[PDB]
Parts: structure tokens; C-alpha cells; sequence
């Protein structure tokens, strides 16, 4: 009927120079329809410009960015849609550094 | 004393008849250990909370079955020890009773 | 270039009458440099000092503290550590019971 | 160009009577580019699987006082924000909260 | 019917050496029946035991905490009590330090 | 003996096209002393730099930001600070628009 809630508990892994593992919970609140996915987006240090990370909808809980730069700082944050629309995105992750460890 | 709630309450497996739902401990025990876990839900159209265990839970995930297809449905999860039982969880949905994905 | 963020999401797991697990996620924010390892602290219940129950830094985001006294409670937080500093700990855990 | 504005947050409540209640939140932490043009106030009442618009014009402050409450019965309470884009995710609910004197 | 949950949003202002200004907001669920008024506590830093600060239920949303020793650390806790019961405590504040602005 | 905690609830009221109202609450933890004041920062959106809005420290719990520009967004976030150092900054709030209501 409406759209989902927001995801939530949006964490990260594997972090490299030029790549990171995201990770995160399901929204509390489908909005009446199932998930058909998720839509990753990054935001760079030095840009005030949020950027799409997937093309087409992930429907896993996770997904790896691909592209850092390295050195870079990077902010996080992933959507969920249904038919309705697409929510809110979730709490902002980041910013964290494209770095090996 | 009565623990604390169980926190960030999550769901997987949504069918048309059932769900998977996990949780994490309270973050405190009140003095004494988790006898187990008592989850309820609640139907859009009715107003009443319903037990879906009939024992204690000792898990941290439960599959709650005996959804009717296509409802919504609200969940919550109460932790008890020997002193008593917890104020519920956070709620979780409405959550739609469909095959997801 | 400056301290991490605290550690976030602590929860515990396999609590025994000696020891438990602990469990969490990384900072959110890890101020410019890798997070190089994790801090874990632990205060008993008629005590108000923290004490550290790991020596070297833990790599990983999982620790087992031993040593705790049969019936007593605990508190438990984990903090973060770079090349720049240590971050504040995280939200405390506990009081949770050294029972099996 | 512009979306909606986030979910106003730390929804509270106040002067609880048999018959009314005072609402209290604060503003969305993001307005989705443009200002907010006032607030919508919902209820949802026990025994009721409907929530209720409450005021029908927008409300501009950041307080409102529910009124036509039954005696006795437990409510649930939200409040979106709306700008020129559109209206934001209802708040955190507030409730059940009963309609009675201490 | 039963307790409310736990105050939220415990706030402090005017710190003096002496004593501290408390505030919070009231339960988000009151259990079935109206709050009869809160209980303050208190637990200072070298020594374990929490201290009930008022002894007349406060009916409103803040109180003076006072009796407090120059110099030593402070932490504030407070409940919600309806004709049910007594809730959890609510999110502990502090330490706060027992000092003049 | 140590930096505070970060300042909590950081709000907003009164937005016009060139201020705004900020008001938060002090820090859960002062670290073992008083607080001496806050550090208000501000973030222009195509722009990734913080910047300091208050010279000397505000030992108030409330600011008025000046000099915004009409229609731009801006990012927030106050710091406390004692004798000991600088806590991190608090929650980020914004994007909020300089736009008259």
C-alpha cells in the first residue's frame, strides 16, 4: 500500500583500498507490499553528491561497493523499495576511509 | 529483578504462512540468567496480542507459523528469568504474510 | 587524522559461570585511518573501577572474556583504536549474571 | 529537485485528561529541501485497527492538543511533517496511552 | 492492567556543587493505567548501591536532586509507577560531576 | 579526568533565510569535570568542509547560527569540551534549508 521503512542497522566489513562489504538488517515495516530489493548509495569527501552503487535492485542484505578510491573518505547509506515506492534511506554510515585492513 | 528487553528484533523467511524472527539478549539480566524467550504477535484487524510459543524459547530466533496469506502482523519478543518477565521488544512490522522476493 | 567512533551493537552471547562472549560492529565513523584493533573492559558489581580483560589489541569483532566469578554481575564496553587514538566506549552492556 | 522531509522525532505527550492530551515533537532532522509547511497528527485508538487524522489543516507549531478522546480507552499516536514535495514517514508511535486522571 | 515502561529522555541542568537540575519526559506506554508520579535515584561513583532520592511520588517532569558531595561523581536514574506497578529505570545519566559551572 | 561525551538531541526551531534556532542537551558523560562549553560547526552542501560558527565557547545549551544563505542546505553537529578535551560531535542534523516558513 506505501512504501517500506527504512533499513536499519547498516554496518560494514572487508574494508579495502578500493572496495567494502556492507551489510544490514530488513526494514520493521514493509508498508503492506514484500521488498523487491535495495538501492546502495555513496556519498565521497570532497563532493556534496550521492551516488547509486547498484544498477539493478540488490535483494540480498548485502553487497560490495566497488570503485574507491584510495585514501578517500566514503558515507554510506542503502533504501528499500516495493511496489509502493522507495523509503527513506537509512542512518548515514561513514565516513570511512578506502583503506587496506 | 525482571530483565531488560530483548533488542533489535529482525525478520527473514517471510512466507504466506510464517516467518523467521531473531533477536539479540537483553542488555541486562535483572540478576539472574534467561530462562528462555515468550515472542507474540498481533493481527491488522483485531486488537489483541497473541502468544505464538506455548514454552519458553532458550533460542535467540523463532519461526513463527500459522499466518494467514496475504495479512499484516505485528511481532514483539519479552525475555524472563526467575523474578519475572520483561517489558516487550521493540515492535516489529506491520509485516506482510506473502512469499517475499 | 582523529580518534574512530565508538563500537556499536555490543551483545553477548554463551554466558557461562566463568566467562562469556562478546560481540559487535565496527565504528561508524573511523576518522581517517583503519581501525587497528578493540579495547574491551569489564566492572564487577561492588567495584567502580573499569578494568581491561584483553592485553594486546583484539583484531576481530568477537571476544571471550574468562575469569568471572560465579554469581557476581558484570558491565562490559568495547572501545576502538586507530593510528590517531582510542575512541570512546561504546554503550555499556550489563549488569549480566556469571551463571551457566 | 526537492523530496520529502524526514519523520519528526521525539513524539512526547502531556496534560492527559479524560478527554484530551497535549502532543509535543520535535522537527524532521532533514526538511528534504524545502521548509516544512506544518504537521499531520494521527491517532489510533484500542478495540481499532484504523489510525485517525486528528486535525484536518496542517499544524505549524510543534505541540497539539487531541481532543474527543473516550474515557478509559488506550490510544496510539503519530505525527508526519509535510513540505512542498510531499509528507514525511509517521514519527516513532506514541502509546498506548490511557485517557485517564491519576 | 500493568507497569509502564521506562521514563525516556533523562536530561540534567543548573550542576552546582551540591545538586543538579533532573528532567525527562513520561513513559511512551503507560501500561493500562495513568502515571501516579516518578522515582528518582541516584548512585554515586565509590560506592555500588543505588540511593532513592525522593520519598513522595514527584507527579512532575523534573526534580532537584540535592545532597550531592563537591568533587564526587554522580550517576541518575528514574521510574514511572502507575496503580500496576513500577517500570524498569529509565537510561542511566552520567557520571555527572558534583561541581559549580 | 577525561573528554566528555558528545552532546545529545541536537534540534532546531525559527529557521529563516539567513539563521537558526540550534538547541541541544549536555552531555550523559562529562568525563569527570564540568563542561565549559559547546562548539557549534556548520556544513554547506557543495561544500565537504566544517566549519566553527562560535568563536569563544557558548556555556549555553542553546545558538543562533547566522549568515546562511537563502536556499542553501547545511549540515550541524556541537561538540562539548572540558579541561580534559573535546568530546566527539553530536548526531549530525540536516540537511535543513535557509528558507523562510
Amino acid at each position: 500500500s506505501e512504501r517500506p521503512s527504512p533499513p536499519v542497522n547498516l554496518t560494514s566489513s572487508d574494508q579495502t583500498q578500493s572496495s567494502v562489504q556492507l551489510k544490514w538488517e530488513p526494514p520493521l515495516k514493509d508498508g503492506g507490499s514484500p521488498i523487491l530489493g535495495y538501492i546502495i548509495e555513496r556519498c565521497e569527501e570532497g563532493k556534496d553528491n550521492w551516488i547509486h552503487c547498484n544498477m539493478k535492485l540488490v535483494p540480498e542484505l548485502t553487497y560490495k561497493v566497488t570503485g574507491l578510491e584510495k585514501g578517500n573518505k566514503y558515507l554510506y547509506r542503502v533504501s528499500a523499495e516495493n511496489k509502493a515506492g522507495v523509503s527513506d534511506p537509512s542512518e548515514i554510515l561513514g565516513p570511512l576511509t578506502a583503506d587496506d585492513a
